[PDB]
């Protein structure tokens, strides 16, 4: 289950799956109760940040990269200004954030393939 694991996005917590089946490639969020399912995409992903291991709090950001004006805003608080969208999530297990960070770099890999 490296690339599914439990995830925190906005101070829910819900199981992450990465979603590859598709094109661009997408990373899922569903959570805990099971009634609300979020979708991220990756290939919209200029880089992954995540917490340093000294710090107690596990979260992995990711860049929405910063011009999207040709890219379908997710229209979820984004507005005509150009401007970069960042997802921080928060992880409740290190094992886990470690499972999905080194497998969303993959995929980061993968993008540079393209081009």
């Amino acid at each position: 289950p490296s690339h599914s694991g439990a995830a925190i996005f906005e101070k829910v917590s819900g199981i992450i799956a990465i979603n590859e089946d598709v094109s661009p490639a997408e990373l899922t969020w569903r959570s805990t109760d099971g009634d609300k399912v979020h979708t991220v995409v990756l290939s919209t992903i200029d880089k992954l940040q995540a917490t340093p291991a000294s710090s107690e709090k596990m979260m992995l950001r990711l860049i929405g990269k910063v011009d999207e004006s040709k890219k379908r805003k997710d229209n979820e608080g984004n507005e005509v200004v150009p401007k970069p969208q960042r997802h921080m999530f928060s992880f409740n297990n290190r094992t886990v954030m470690d499972n999905i960070k080194m497998t969303l770099q993959q995929i980061i890999s993968r993008y540079k393939d393209a081009d």
